[PDB]
């Protein structure tokens, strides 16, 4: 009689509800035509945020007593170290909870079935290779770099005409991503000017700010000054040879006149996130009071200039000595599709780096899911124990994905399952669901191949979260927010 | 026209399926008649632009999946 | 509608009415019972409908210049 | 009804009730197949704190008026 009283069946219900609550919101987002949603918070937040990408919003908040934040947190590495494309990994995790009702009938301790997650390692290894699909990707690679999976991410999206070209470009961006240094300093912005290519790749970081109407148009052998404190200056400036000043915050008016006569280009109210990335790029500096010039700061001197991109002027800071950070600039005529580039390119960055890093991929269009379902039914029987019984339940969970891909194609779901299974059990990995056909077809002709890692990280994270869940008590759900 | 709509649908369809493009709706008559005798014709251009214009208006509902907001409180 | 007026004119207003009626069929649309978005591919089919509004209609067959009887009416 | 009154059976009962509430949460925790729980309080608490160790969680919070905190201290 304390307050939060829950029965063994209701305790699990709180976990159960959580999987179903998340699945419905993410469900609108998936494949061909997805939809945006808005979310509200105040105090630590101030207004309503709208995010097309399911992973970004789930990460940012822990709204209520319900537990799913830990399940959610793993997904960020999924979207960096691999899977993003279209959100679906979360939905599959939700599906496994439904089998728990059949588990009550199994008069056995639930904790013991948890050991099935011990089996997750021997299921993740089996799930992998059962799918059997891509022989390899050497690194950088001249032709296998794309014209593949990024296109599938795009296949869901309407923009796939001009856009598929944009997707191809993403690989070049990801190739530089690989190496020592971590996943840092990648920034992309789309723009109003139109072109057939609809994109230009730049060696360095891009920004969009101006000192004022007066000041030299161009600078060279550029030196960069960054200040943690807002606006002597000329005396320190002349000796260094300073070509550009970047300040995060408001800038005092008096120095502005000085910079114009001197021939130095400064940036007013530069965003902090761009600046921090820039420091890694230029070798960094000690940002403090006006003593900050000379040795304490180390700048990169390749090229800082304003150039005209088909129409509207921008600043292109480029040629960084370090070589660990870069920027991407998009172009296009104008339509749903062109500012949809923002929607798509961010997706493009995460998919490709991983495709190059994993060196492994799987067939898309649900080809992987049906084949895997076939192999797993046998696997449960093969293993001794409950270890076998928990494993068998897991196998039919995979069946729903074929139905969802067909469902979003306009075609009748029951008919689709039938034709799909016969072709996969047949022995052809290439065959899969063709949404345009409304039947089954050759996935490879389409050029659709999911990154291999997207399939393994989702399966492993769901497995561990499951271990803790049917061995606790206090929780529930409402929605992301 | 102030004439019976149900009756009109049947007779209208009746003249057109025959293959005579001249027959149409004469409101002055109250039934169906020979449009050519009246002399009525429409420009070719009015029909193509109306078709293009009506189609795009319909899509504003479908090309964008959602437009407003959900639950602040 | 105004761009249409400049490019041809008022006639009698009717274009707006045609666009509205297309929404009514959506109730039976649910009956097909699956993905409303590929329903859109119907619009793709509308190009077929568009060619239909073309060449399998009356057109002129007469509008030579000045014209003795079909100048108007 | 609706007041704090204790004599005879009920005075003994408050000690009894404090012991039963704690035992259900702690029993899950012991052993190889042991379980760890999450606790959420909004009043000047950052978020849910999770403690597998029974001693650490009992020390941290003095949630209610009935005797138990003294028992926890020991």
């Amino acid at each position: 009689a304390g307050a939060d009283e829950e029965r063994a069946e209701t305790a699990r219900l709180s976990s159960f509800i959580g999987a179903i609550a998340i699945g419905d919101l993410v469900k609108s987002t998936l494949g061909p035509k997805g939809m945006d949603k808005i979310l509200l918070s105040s105090g630590r937040d101030a207004s309503l945020m709208v995010t097309n990408d399911g992973a970004t919003i789930l990460k940012n908040i822990g709204v209520d007593n319900p537990a799913a934040k830990v399940l959610v947190d793993m997904s960020r590495v999924q979207d960096d170290e691999v899977g993003d494309g279209t959100t679906s990994v979360t939905v599959l995790a939700a599906e496994l909870l439904r089998e728990a009702e059949s588990l009550i009938a199994k008069k056995i301790h639930p904790q013991t079935i948890i050991a099935g997650w011990r089996e997750a390692t021997k299921a993740a290894r089996q799930a992998l290779l059962n799918s059997a699909v891509d022989h390899g990707s050497d690194e950088v690679k001249f032709r296998q770099d794309l014209m593949n999976i990024a296109g599938t991410t795009l296949s869901s999206k309407l923009l796939t005409h001009h856009k598929d070209h944009f997707t191809k470009l993403a690989v070049e961006a990801v190739l530089r991503l690989k190496g020592s240094g971590n996943l840092e300093a990648i920034h992309v912005i789309k723009k109003l000017g139109g072109s057939l290519a609809d994109s230009y790749l730049d060696e360095g970081f891009l920004l969009d700010k101006k000192i004022g109407v007066n000041q030299p148009k161009r600078i060279e052998n550029a030196k960069i000054l960054i200040a943690n404190t807002g606006m002597e200056k000329v005396e320190r400036i002349l000796k260094h040879g300073i070509n550009c000043f970047i300040n995060r915050q408001l800038i005092y008016n008096y120095p502005e006149q000085l910079f114009g006569a001197a021939g130095v280009m400064a940036i007013e109210h530069a965003d902090f996130v761009g600046v921090e990335r820039l420091a890694l790029v230029t070798g960094g500096e000690i940002a403090s009071t006006f003593d900050h010039p000379e040795l304490v700061k180390l700048g990169s001197c390749k090229l800082i200039e304003e150039v005209m991109i088909g129409e509207d002027k921008l600043i292109h800071f480029s040629g960084v000595a370090l070589g660990e950070a870069c920027t991407i600039v998009l172009r296009g005529a104008t339509q749903q599709i062109l500012d949809e580039a923002e929607r798509s390119l961010h997706d493009a960055l995460c998919v490709l780096a991983q495709t190059v890093k994993d060196s492994r991929t799987v067939y898309g269009g649900g080809c992987s899911e049906m084949l895997m379902a076939h192999a797993v039914t046998q696997l449960a029987s093969r293993t001794p124990g409950k270890e076998a019984v928990a494993m068998e339940s897991y196998a039919k969970a995979l069946r729903m994905l074929p139905t969802i891909i067909a469902d979003n194609a306009g075609y009748d779901s029951a008919d689709l399952v039938a034709q799909l299974r016969a072709a996969h059990s047949e022995g052809k990995t290439t065959a899969g669901l063709d949404m345009k056909e409304g039947t089954i077809g050759d996935m490879s002709v389409l050029g659709i191949t999911e990154s291999f890692q997207v399939k393994r990280q989702v399966l492993l994270s769901a497995a561990e979260a499951a271990e803790v869940i049917l061995r606790v008590d206090n929780i529930i759900k409402a929605a992301p927010r």
